[PDB]
RNA sequence: GAGUACGACCAUACUUGAGUGAAAACACCAUAUCCCGUCCGAUUUGUGAAGUUAAGCACUCACAGGCUCAGUUAGUACUGAGGUCAGUGAUGACUCGGGAACCCUGAGUGCCGUACUC
């Protein structure tokens, strides 16, 4: 549905002080839905790895990462995620989009529907594109045979919302009412 | 480079145990006629100058105790603002900010002022 997260690239670094003249610059990757989100997910782990606030702090770049072609991948979307019972738990989670920023998105729409987690409990690490031969839930491994041809059953065909109607004539393409 | 008298901050100066100490000064020390005060010339007061750095004082030395100062603990605990957040609830996370403490580890262990003197 070209996906609803953006993989930002947030290069950053504290201040130049007097006690540290020259800090560290910190690049790190994020999913956000755009930069705002972005910076404060950056700025978020100043503070809980660095001791680095955003009011001591600069925002060296914000920028997009585009994607690639869009090839059918297997992507290994290493998730963590927090609940109250058994806080921070870690899952590795292979999934099969046609692009790195549309699998995290996959990552969330089912660390949302297997386990209710939303998207401030949600931290993402090393999305990566594996190849066939290393994807180990027969789940995501069907779809590596060079001959997969299934039928599409059990459809559900609508109108084109400018020829839809309410009452069509049994064994016949009118519309009788709209 | 030190002494003595008055000192300011009042342990980075304290406590314990060793070591060393030029000069000069402090100090132990000698003493009881007067001044004076005691159960006691012990303290205290007077008057001294034979003796000694033994002790005080000073300095130096401890995988010393303490103290002082950073660091770590730790963006942890906690907390100001927010939600028709999550959870039966207890409570928890998130968001915008502030942000500890002991343990532990490293460092070093008085500093400045006036007058007189070696």
């Amino acid at each position: 549905v070209k996906p609803h997260l953006r993989h930002y690239q947030v290069v950053g670094r504290e201040s130049p002080s007097e006690k540290n003249p020259e800090p560290t610059v910190y690049k790190f990757e994020v999913f956000a839905p755009n930069f705002v989100v972005a910076k404060s997910r950056f700025w978020r782990m100043m503070r809980v790895k660095n001791k680095v606030k955003a009011t001591h702090g600069d925002v060296l770049s914000c920028k997009v990462v585009k994607d690639a072609k869009l090839v059918a991948r297997n992507y290994l979307v290493d998730i963590a995620y927090y609940s109250q019972r058994c806080g921070y738990t870690r899952m590795v989670k292979e999934f099969r989009d046609v692009s790195k920023t549309g699998a995290v998105s996959q990552a969330y729409h089912d660390l949302a529907s297997r386990h209710r987690a939303r998207y401030h409990n949600i931290e993402v690490l090393n999305v990566k594109s594996i190849p066939d031969h290393e994807v180990k839930h027969l789940s995501i491994a069907q779809y590596h045979a060079p001959n997969l041809s299934f039928p599409l059953l059990q459809r559900r065909i609508k109108a084109a919302r400018k020829d839809r109607a309410i009452f069509v004539k049994k064994n016949t393409k009118r519309a009788v009412v709209a």
